[PDB]
């Protein structure tokens, strides 16, 4: 019962030195062998041209972090010389000061048509067969439509083809980014007291993520007590801590852009009989998932892992309630949801360097939730864990 | 005086929770939402309206979520109450948010949402659909997939309701332009030789919070002497010294609608330079604010400010020193939102209208000067959200 309760806050303040050990940022050969991965996904799909939007593939290509806005920021990929960049003409020096990887600069004022200047530079390379960026905004397919008379691909399968594999670089930025964020999960379990607020801890795990040296403190939490604990993604109003309640934290950070994803679920006090049996059943859901896993195996044979042992203790089928209402769990990357998805239908096969969350969460109805979260990524042979696996439900962590 | 002076203790005495709060938008402002979408859908030969999750499903349902992979979705037909598409799991969590009647049409994680859109609209016999511009393009395709016919594009429906503020809308935008005008202010108050560019925004975010904020600041854009050259600005930490340009560029939200509100102060005395520009920029944005009434196009609001650059010998255009980029944008739910106060944008202004005014003056490897207030057009001509400062060393009216 050592690691629930017993900690003050400065306490707490004092192991919230910046990480040391940092792993490396991606290096510019990276962006190059990621941009090249891109033009052989390109060439198997029948494509000569590749769009991708601001946000999270925009900064896998070219390093460039910006959220997407209304104004078209864009690279334009083709099958031979340095990709084009599409930017507003006032962003150019913001630009400079961001990009990894050599590119042709185009650039509109205000009131010109950026999507004129996509088709433009794609007549230029005789481009004629466009698949465009899943992430970007319909508003974009309509501007190209104006101009764009031929058939516009969704890239998702190219741009998933090269992102669902993570190089090392990536792994260990993901790493440190995992590492962090449970020690900010053990630290917030530490001050946890009779009576603290929810937003008490959104606030302080938001402050540990900044002192630890995130990119942005918490990307989004999710701290719920007691009888909420039943909602996945959790419902309005602050609640108080009081002893016997489950107390569900669902949180991370970036490092680099890349995801920190972690839910731990945890008993204030005593535990009812009920809490103990679907805590340990939780665990053991989650740790039959993780078994599954190695290269060849099907997403949704890793769901159906889960699933079956719900069922064998009488929880589920299926979706059914009491037992896992969702997926059991989801790719993670720049993103904190991507591709390979571990849900039922699922077909794609697990490759080495694919990361996902693991995190087959049981509601009872009326009652609670448990939810364990910990993240894999597949090896040669079989899967490896970003962090360990709870212990007890008055032991979080490993 | 407003400059300095404060210290933090002091300014967090200024901090209490906000009082006489705006009321949330009602049950029946959100009927006559989707009543209007209604009619625009009917203006335009539309008989299917899809809304996603975002700005515009907040809108006209009050689901205040962040879009995801997985489709949430509010499909409106020209009668009967509107069916969200959402997944089963999240059932318990909307319903917490919900503010609109709907028909729920809820999938299971391997289920196709996408059939269930066009299985609705094929129920009611519906041909036409319009998607949400802001909808991530993985939507049209999922729905391309199950329909032969056109999917037009939605803006005309969305911002044929958005643009015009109802008067809650207005008392909500105004209730976080006063708080964020007032953070503003602290903000200069506790300016002082060496603080930190990240201890500025990390203040602004704290008092944002202890104000009232739906979740502290929006945004942040903080730079300090020739780093004020950058519109975005640009990454690193910066310490502020006497003789510098402070750019400061923040909001926050009241149950969703956005402050955004930009101030350029001198920390100590300033050059020739910079007193010139400010002054120019004062008036760029003044003569903006004086070309709006009632039919005026947004790209003469946008001409007026460039007018007055041009009479001072900056520009033309886009031309540096000078004006970079449009004049203003929209606000509302969103902090970027028709109608944009820009070159080629012939849209009438006409009261409810609410948009920025940031004539912003970039002066290249020296500094820049942005003044940003919000406006909404009247019957007559407009109305500030908050006054627009006064001096270079006088950020607040
Ligand atoms: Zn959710
Ligand atoms: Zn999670
Ligand atoms: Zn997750
Ligand atoms: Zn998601
Ligand atoms: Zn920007
Ligand atoms: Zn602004
Ligand atoms: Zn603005």
């Amino acid at each position: 019962s050592t690691q629930i309760g017993g900690m003050s806050l400065d306490q707490a303040r004092t192991q919230l030195a910046p990480w040391t050990q940092r792993a490396a940022p991606i290096g510019a050969d990276e962006y190059q062998q990621r941009i090249e991965r891109a033009r052989v996904l390109m060439r198997a799909q029948g494509v000569d041209a590749l769009l991708i939007g601001a946000g999270t593939s925009l900064r896998y290509f070219s390093g460039v972090p910006w959220g997407a806005s209304e104004r078209l920021v864009a690279l334009l990929l083709t099958t031979e010389g340095d990709p084009v960049l599409i930017c507003p003409a006032f962003e150019e020096g913001s630009l400079d000061a961001v990009l990894q990887l050599p590119v042709r600069k185009r650039l509109w004022e205000e009131h010109e048509d950026p999507y004129a200047l996509v088709v433009q530079a794609m007549d230029e390379q005789h481009a004629h067969a466009l698949a465009l960026d899943p992430g970007i905004a319909f508003a974009v397919h309509t501007g190209l439509r104006a101009h764009l008379g031929t058939a516009i691909r969704d890239a998702g399968a190219i741009i998933d083809g090269c992102r669902m594999c993570k190089s090392p670089a990536e792994l260990a930025l993901m790493q440190q980014a995992c590492d962090m964020t449970l020690l900010v999960q053990r630290l917030a379990a530490g001050i946890a007291h009779e009576g603290i607020g929810t937003d008490q801890l959104v606030r302080f795990i938001d402050e540990a993520h900044r002192a630890l040296g995130a990119d942005n403190g918490s990307t989004f939490c999710i701290v719920q007590f007691g009888h909420a604990t039943a909602f996945p993604h959790g419902i309005p109003g602050v609640q108080h801590l009081r002893a016997g309640e489950l107390v569900l934290i669902d949180t991370g950070c970036t490092v680099q852009g890349y995801h920190s994803d972690i839910t731990r679920t945890w008993i204030y006090g005593t535990p009812s009989d009920a809490q103990q049996r679907i805590w340990e059943l939780e665990l053991a859901a989650q740790a039959a998932a993780f078994a599954a896993v190695r290269p060849g195996v099907a997403c949704e044979a890793v769901d159906q892992a889960a699933r079956a042992v719900l069922q064998a203790a009488g929880l589920g089928p299926d979706y059914r309630l009491p037992g896992l209402p969702h997926r059991t769990g989801h790719g993670c990357g720049l993103a904190i949801h991507e591709a390979p998805y571990l849900v039922r239908g699922n077909r794609q096969p697990l490759q080495p360097g694919m990361c996902a969350s693991n995190e087959p969460m049981i509601v009872v109805p009326g009652a609670f939730g448990v939810a364990l979260e910990d993240h894999f990524y597949v090896t040669d042979t079989g899967a490896q864990w970003f962090t360990p696996p709870s212990v007890a439900i008055d032991q979080p962590f490993a």
